[PDB]
């Protein structure tokens, strides 16, 4: 615990200009309340919710009956739901998917960091458990008609669906189908998280540089017209540093890239260790543990205190509140 | 009035009362104001193509030709001195602002809705341009979808030739996104189109391919000088649209067109505090509405039903 | 003038060669007095509001009809209007002695079949979805929008609002073919005007093109008025070679035939 | 496939016969496969050597990084080599098709073709689809090298395929018409290949028997599973295995593809 925090104030010392601009930009869009997290399998990993790669092994199964490329893992499903019927794909989802996970601390951040909206392509519940506990209420939208009713201002976005109306391969997008009609069939989901996208701040987090939805987001974000939008912020968790190569492609595809495994040393399967490093690293740059020196003193308080210069005087229990 | 025409009035009341309702204000509000039409720009444009004095389609490609072929300096220039005027704003504009709305999107290039906003007091994130969505200072906007002259009176500001229609998509993906998720997620109410406007049917378009009840049906206040007729209604309605139709409710001359806004817009106004209660039953309704949520507590403080019934 | 005489020449270089290929609109029919649209819109205003147009209206007062009316009373007055056999006018002869590789029309009518049927020439009559792929002869006589040989029913027929909305998935097979032939040869357009829907349609497929990518189609004009030049390097530069019959010779404000019939036989004496 | 056999030879006595040869015919004339090109690339750009997406994002990302001239100077060093052509391209020719559609872009199908004698023309740009001069389409949809050996000039990395209908909208709608209104065999191509892929979506568009339904020569070492077959089936696809018709050694992709094209050939 101690040795923790006194790890990650070294690590911040010694973390690099672009890394600690990143960190700093976030706590803004956190502290202005534009910030919006873009959460992907790996945070549902964290908690060991069933990845795909079993889902599409016991389709493989049930196929051919032996136990994958990019192709593979929404064609296996696809064959699946061809070859046999869709109650077939509905009874393996419910098997394999009707569970009852725990939040990962990861979830606990996420929500710590005060997200507008989280938008993400899990089917699971865990994030509208996370929020649930922490008493902020966000509208959970995972269909097409949960769009016009909205009830609240905070949306819970699962572009991909869930499985809230039932365990059925109707309400997800899992197989291939799913996703060349993706356009067709969520119009306002996908709009949706475009309009989140362009404005507001976006992290995304359990997201691989190479994924699907990843490469799709940034077809979107080359369409958009040059500085006509604020790059998200990607946090990479894999176990081996990024490329230099890779790091500077994807950066000039508009994306900040945040690298866990360049900030901190870890163990190849020490996932949790790496998403804990860049979240906790955000949430003590919110809770300003890593301020030392007498200026970034003076401008903490000078950055709460001068909006106050345009009024003539403050109730000292209002200076209670403008320290939070 | 009717009885149709009473529950498109509440539910635009009580979408009011929500913050959720968002208006969608059109040239003919802006006319109103005496703010020149585009009829008289594709004039100038044919006098200056051609001899002298359309379609349609003839709106955008007569300036389409005039641009192709003048020069954008050309159609700068008169775009310039065209609508380089100062308009006063109409009733309706405090009208739409008094109703309190979410968003107003607007096709209006002028800043008579900014004018508006301006005095009355209401301020909004004016975007007209792809980079003021990412800037926007607040979550309610002012939603210029085909710009406006801010920046300066450029047809490249604004989307007025053809081009600029065929081009919108690709041009504006930012700004018609934004719109079709205020769209989705808000109650839409359309004032100063014509029901056969390109916009509108654009908009009828994009509903066509939603589901097929994951979205509101948008209002539309028609204020032509001629009563709908019942076909053009049924065709309309089905098409994803509620109408109002100022000639429908109150009589007034043909080119009398203030009095058929104002008439819709008091109308809608004076019900924000009305309850539309007449017989017992509507008000066994209003009193459950108000009382039934508390039923889940055992016990209410009398002196707190003072908040219930506000 | 110089232009016109390079194109005439050019017209009948493909028409050796065969890889001239004939767009034909609506006013070749309508010289052979064929039940023309406004009417059809005029009836159906006529049924929906009982009093009888701007460019938008041609498509959605069909629509407005099909909607509320239902589709029953749409091909009713489809088949009263349309269940007509007309003579064919020169314009048709004309254009086949040219000796077209193939004719893509957006006519419904039977005018060029039967044409071609008196003149010898086979040509495979590609209309529907399912006669692209079971076409007997290389050449096409190409209906873009339908006819009425299955029968005088709006589904046929790309008509209403509606069905010029949802074309491309409608018709895949039938537009991709025509935009293949008008790639692979020379497009002579007659029977439309500049301000056509499909002729703006086709520009702008051509503008989505690479530039100098493909061969400027050819538009014959019998608009009364002489083209503007304005108008006329406008749609050239949109990648048209206008041929203006208005400007060739002087004819009368309602004589159609003769302006078609002079760029056609001027064609075919070139020829 | 006794049916199957019946239909393409009668349609190649009709004359509309059209092959889509794939890389696999090319691999077999021993001509630098792209993964090699792949490999080349990452050692470049990260100095130590597949996804799906890979093959068409490492390339995109050497070009990205280290510019257009890099990425032709080792598409010269790679792909400008003298290949004999395979027997192969020779039976493809013998069955006398209408029409070549190729994803290769090299000149092995166009040295069989002035090596047997038939006139094909050339497509592999925007503008040889206007000029071309010959009713026969050797239709080259992802480009070639004839004008050089360039990146511009074919279709290799990500924003070439991401961008391909808006680059080349004339080559792909020549394709899907000759696809239409002719009748189609694969060759060369595996049946998760992304061009297959991309077809099947776009057949899938259209409405039902409207189409011929494209055949597609299977010569995978193992034979096809029953259910995947079905799929394909159904997908739109009328597949002959070469590895069902005969026993084959797992590296012996020759004689497969010869068990399927002379059996074609000798039932004219």
């Amino acid at each position: 615990s101690k040795r923790y925090g006194e790890k990650l104030k070294e690590v911040f010392l010694m973390l690099d200009n672009n890394v600690v601009e990143c960190i700093k930009e976030i706590t803004e869009s956190s502290r202005n309340g534009k910030l919006v997290f873009f959460v992907g399998a790996g945070v549902s990993t964290l908690s060991d919710y069933p990845q795909w790669w079993r889902l599409v092994d016991k389709y493989h199964e049930e196929l051919y009956g032996s136990p994958y490329s990019s192709d593979e893992y929404l064609r296996i499903p696809q064959i699946f739901y061809n070859v046999k019927g869709e109650m077939a794909f509905d009874g393996i989802l419910k098997d394999f998917f009707q569970v009852d996970k725990p939040t990962n601390p990861i979830h606990d951040k996420i929500l710590a960091m005060n997200p507008a909206h989280v938008i993400t392509t899990n089917y699971d519940n865990l994030i509208d458990t996370a929020c649930w506990k922490r008493g902020k209420y966000f509208s959970v939208i995972s269909a097409e008609e949960d769009v016009a009713n909205a009830t609240s201002s905070r949306y819970l976005l699962k572009v991909h669906g869930d499985f809230r109306k039932g365990f059925k391969g109707e309400n997800v997008v899992l197989k291939e189908d799913d996703y060349l009609n993706y356009d067709q069939n969520y119009p306002l989901i996908s709009n949706l998280m475009k309009t989140i996208i362009a404005t507001h701040t976006i992290v995304f987090i359990g997201y691989g540089l190479g994924d699907y939805n990843i490469n799709m987001l940034l077809n979107w974000v080359r369409k958009l017209q040059k500085d006509s939008f604020h790059k998200p912020f990607f946090i990479r968790t894999d176990p081996s540093p990024i490329e230099n190569e890779t790091l500077i492609y994807y950066e000039n595809k508009g994306l900040r890239i945040i690298d866990a495994a360049s900030l901190i040393d870890s163990n190849e399967y020490d996932y949790l260790e790496r998403y804990s490093a860049v979240m906790d690293l955000l949430i003590e740059s919110q809770e300003n543990k890593f301020i030392t020196k007498d200026d970034e003193v003076i401008d903490y308080i000078y950055g709460k205190i001068s909006p106050l210069f345009a009024l003539q005087y403050i109730r000292k229990i209002d200076l209670k509140h403008v320290f939070e």
